[PDB]
C-alpha cells in the first residue's frame, strides 16, 4: 500500500525536475546575473542560518551536480556584490574546502564576478564570516589563494579553504592548448582527494553554466577514466546531458564542447604514454 502510494507521488517530482520557480521571487531579482539563468529547484543550494520568515531568504544561484554515472560538486554563478555574503554563508554551511574560478572578475569590459576574497594579510567579514587571505602563489595559467574563514562567533573555529583562479580561460573562447587546464584540475584534485572528509568543490564562472559546466564534465571524465581504466565507454554527450538535468544549459557553446573533446584525448594520450613507459 504505502510504496505503492509512494510511488504516485515520485511521479509528480519528476515531472517537476525542470522548474525553477525560487529564482523567480521578487526578492530574488537583484540575486540573479540573468533572468533567465536560474537553478533547479530541485537541485538548487538551500543557504541556511536564514529566516524562512523573509521570502528568498534562503536563495542563491547555484545547484549541486553529482556523477549519476559513476565526489560532488557545487555549480555556481559568479557573485554579485549583492551576493557576496550569500557565497561565503553556502561555502561554509557545504565544508567546501576547494573553490575553483574559472573566470576572471572583468573581461573585455564586461563584469563578470565581483572579489569575495580580500588581498593578501586582509582580514574582513562577509556577513557571520571572517576571512583571511593568507597567502597567493602564482602560476602562469593560474593563481592559488589560500584563505582561513571562520564564524564570527566562533572566532577558533577554523578553516582553511584553497581558492583556485584560472586566468587564461575567458567567456568568449576556450583555450589554445588543454594542459593548462588539466593541469590544473589535476591540483585541485588532489587538494580534493587529500581531504575526505571535505565538502563539494564549488565551481563558478560568471552564468555558471558555460565554463564551469565544461571544467565540471572535464572533470568527472578524468575521474572516470582513472577509476575505471582506458577500457571504459567515455560518452561526452550522455555526461553533459547528466549534467543538465543538474543545472539547465551547462556547456554552453560549440567551443567548450570540442574543448572537452580536446581535454579528455589529451588526457588519454598522456595516460597511454605513461602506462607505455610502466610496461
Amino acid at each position: 500500500g504505502f510504496w505503492e502510494e509512494f510511488e504516485s507521488l515520485q511521479k509528480q517530482e519528476v515531472k517537476n525536475l525542470h522548474q525553477r520557480l525560487e529564482g523567480q521571487r521578487p526578492e530574488n531579482k537583484g540575486k540573479n546575473r540573468y533572468k533567465n539563468i536560474l537553478p533547479f529547484d530541485h537541485s538548487r543550494v538551500i543557504l541556511q542560518g536564514r529566516d524562512s520568515n523573509i521570502p528568498g531568504s534562503d536563495y542563491i544561484n547555484a545547484n549541486y551536480i553529482k556523477n549519476q554515472l559513476l565526489k560532488t560538486y557545487i555549480a555556481s554563478q559568479g557573485c554579485l556584490e549583492a551576493t557576496v555574503n550569500d557565497f561565503w554563508q553556502m561555502a561554509w554551511q557545504e565544508n567546501s574546502r576547494v573553490i575553483v574560478m574559472t573566470t576572471r572578475e572583468v573581461e573585455k569590459g564586461r563584469n563578470k564576478c565581483v572579489p569575495y576574497w580580500p588581498e593578501v594579510g586582509m582580514q574582513r567579514a562577509y556577513g557571520p564570516y571572517s576571512v583571511t587571505n593568507c597567502g597567493e602563489h602564482d602560476t602562469t595559467e593560474y593563481k592559488l589563494r589560500t584563505l582561513q574563514v571562520s564564524p564570527l562567533d566562533n572566532g577558533d573555529l577554523i578553516r582553511e579553504i584553497w581558492h583556485y583562479q584560472y586566468l587564461s580561460w575567458p567567456d568568449h573562447g576556450v583555450p589554445s592548448e588543454p594542459g593548462g587546464v588539466l593541469s590544473f584540475l589535476d591540483q585541485i584534485n588532489q587538494r580534493q582527494e587529500s581531504l575526505p572528509h571535505a565538502g563539494p568543490i564549488i565551481v563558478h564562472c560568471s552564468a555558471g553554466i558555460g565554463r564551469t559546466g565544461t571544467i565540471i564534465v572535464i572533470d568527472m571524465l578524468m575521474e572516470n577514466i582513472s577509476t575505471k581504466g582506458l577500457d571504459c565507454d567515455i560518452d561526452i554527450q550522455k555526461t553533459i546531458q547528466m549534467v543538465r538535468a543538474q543545472r539547465s544549459g551547462m556547456v554552453q557553446t560549440e567551443a567548450q564542447y570540442k574543448f572537452i573533446y580536446v581535454a579528455i584525448a589529451q588526457f588519454i594520450e598522456t595516460t597511454k604514454k605513461k602506462l607505455e613507459v610502466l610496461q
